[PDB]
């Protein structure tokens, strides 16, 4: 997250970090046993770990459980990452408390201008690296199509949303993939790609979630 301010410890219970020797993605918990986050994190041997504020200390309320199934969409497409989200299941429910909770899916679509929050612990710097170890947030805007499209021409579909800012300075960026994007307490959108991060005119892509309601609820229904 470029630009963005240090959340506090557990102030966004939903957000998990995906691990595989170390932190490549984000993801959220929907429920006990289910996270949802973008195909493009997609590894074999993912270990979920819930409540952590510092990736890298112990700091006592965090849950480490691995993924027994990762399903991707059966659309996704990485060449041009439309329908970027794929669902994990955990090999245990996950104990939800205070600090580990679940955020709820969304019944309509937000519109353009709803303000959203988007955390994650990945780079931080524009022109540069400085990866941080506590949860990064950020607010943001979703933009309408119209700034959407015309800063990525021919590139934008139906199952993707910009949010950020057009001047550039706050953004998503890597290693912040696969999280959330929560606006009215919904989750709307996962964060997915952008021409690098926090460029002008470059706002970040998002993977629009409301599309994908039932495709979620019916597949975590039958695994
Ligand atoms: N498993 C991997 N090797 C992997 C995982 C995630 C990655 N993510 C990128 C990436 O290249 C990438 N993820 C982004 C998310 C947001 C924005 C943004 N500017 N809003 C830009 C991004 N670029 N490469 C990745 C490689
Ligand atoms: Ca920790
Ligand atoms: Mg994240
Ligand atoms: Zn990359
Ligand atoms: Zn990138
Ligand atoms: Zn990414």
């Amino acid at each position: 997250i470029v630009g963005g301010y240090t959340c506090g410890a557990n102030t966004v219970p939903y957000q998990v970090s995906l691990n595989s020797g170390y932190h490549f993605c984000g993801g959220s918990l929907i429920n006990s046993q289910w996270v949802v986050s973008a195909a493009h994190c997609y590894k074999s041997g993912i270990q979920v770990r819930l409540g952590e504020d510092n990736i890298n200390v112990v700091e006592g309320n965090e849950q480490f459980i691995s993924a027994s199934k990762s399903i991707v969409h059966p659309s996704y497409n990485s060449n041009t990452l439309n329908n970027d989200i794929m669902l994990i299941k955990l090999k245990s429910a996950a104990s939800l408390n205070s600090r580990v909770a679940s955020i709820s899916l969304p019944t309509s679509c937000a519109s353009a201008g709803t303000q959203c929050l988007i955390s994650g612990w990945g780079n931080t710097k524009s022109s540069g690296t400085s990866y941080p170890d506590v949860l990064k947030c950020l607010k943001a805007p979703i933009l309408s199509d119209s700034s959407c499209k015309s800063a990525y021409p021919g590139q934008i579909t139906s199952n993707m949303f910009c949010a950020g800012y057009l001047e550039g300075g706050k953004d998503s960026c890597q290693g912040d993939s696969g999280g959330p994007v929560v606006c009215s307490g919904k989750l709307q959108g996962i964060v997915s790609w952008g021409s690098g991060c926090a460029q002008k005119n470059k706002p970040g892509v998002y993977t629009k979630v409301c599309n994908y309601v039932s495709w979620i609820k019916q597949t975590i229904a039958s695994n």
